[PDB]
RNA sequence: AUUUCAAAGAAUCAUUCUUUUUAAAAUCCGAUUUUGUUACUUUGAGUAAAUUAGAGUGUUCAAAGCAAACAGUUAAAGCAU
C-alpha cells in the first residue's frame, strides 16, 4: 500500500515519516493543497545538521518528471503544510543525471546542456531557494583561492521572520550537495 | 563567451610535492578494470664516423694524441698441482 506507493528507496524510517507525514496532509484533504499530495513520489532522503545548531534539515530527492510537472506548480503551499507536519526543516530537489561525454556514453549524441554539472548546480540552487527567487549571483575568489558564493534573494520573502535561519539552511544544503562555500542575502 | 567545480589525507620546509575519493556506461569475480580524433607536448625507439661539445689520460707543457699505468736489479704477489 502507502509505503510502496511513496517510497522509491528500500523501506526505512525517516523516509517513511516524511512519508507519512505527506500522506496524512492527504488522508484530511487540507485547503489550499491543490488536487491533493497523492502524486508525489519520494527517492530518498538526507539529514543535515548546522553548526549553528538551530533544528536539523532534511534534503528530499525527488524524480525530476514528478518534481517538474506536480511538485514545482504548487511548491509554497505544499511545503508550507509538510514543514508544519515535519518536525524539521525540509526542502524538496529534483534528481538530475550528471556525467561526462569523454565516457562516449551509449544513447547520446553530444550530452545535453542540461546534464552538464555546472548547469545541473544552478538548477539545483534554483531547487533549494525555490519559494523565493533569485535576483543574483556573484563568487568572491577569496586571497588562499576559496570560492564563495553570494547569492541574493527577493524582497518578498525579506519580511518573514525565519529569514537568516533559512539563508544558513539554504547555505548549509547547497554545501552538502558540493562543497563549495556559499552566503546569501535579501536586498536592503 | 559557453560545457567536470572540487574535497580530504599522507609525505616534507607556517611552505612544498604527492595520494586517496566525487556522476554514467560497458566488463570480470555486491566488489573488482576500460570509454572521441588531430594539432600541441612528454618520453622513447632506431640513429655513420671525422668534425663538435665533453670525460679519462703531464705529448718535455700546449697545439696534440688515444694512450698508458704498477711492481720486480727480475720476487713479494696472484693461480696450476
Amino acid at each position: 500500500a502507502v509505503q510502496k506507493r511513496v517510497l522509491k528507496s528500500n523501506p526505512s524510517d525517516l523516509e517513511k515519516e516524511i512519508a507519512q507525514c505527506l500522506l496524512d496532509i492527504e488522508l484530511s484533504s487540507s485547503s489550499d493543497i491543490k488536487t491533493d499530495a497523492k502524486e508525489i513520489k519520494l527517492l530518498s532522503c538526507d539529514l543535515i545538521e548546522v553548526e549553528k545548531l538551530k533544528k536539523k534539515t532534511i534534503l528530499i530527492y525527488i524524480p525530476y518528471k514528478i518534481y517538474t510537472t506536480y511538485v514545482r506548480k504548487i511548491q509554497r503551499k505544499l511545503i508550507n503544510e509538510l514543514e508544519k507536519k515535519t518536525k524539521k526543516y525540509v526542502v524538496l530537489v529534483a534528481k538530475r543525471t550528471i556525467l561526462k561525454g569523454k565516457q562516449k556514453n551509449k544513447s547520446f549524441k553530444i550530452i545535453p546542456r542540461s546534464r552538464t554539472l555546472t548547469s545541473v548546480y544552478d538548477s539545483i540552487l534554483e531547487d533549494i531557494v525555490s519559494p523565493s527567487e533569485i535576483i543574483g549571483k556573484r563568487i568572491s575568489m577569496k586571497a588562499d583561492g576559496k570560492r564563495v558564493f553570494k547569492i541574493m534573494l527577493d524582497s518578498k520573502e525579506r519580511q518573514r521572520d525565519n529569514i537568516e535561519e533559512k539563508l544558513i539552511s539554504f547555505a548549509a544544503v547547497y554545501k552538502k550537495i558540493t562543497r563549495r562555500d556559499a552566503v546569501f542575502s535579501l536586498p536592503p
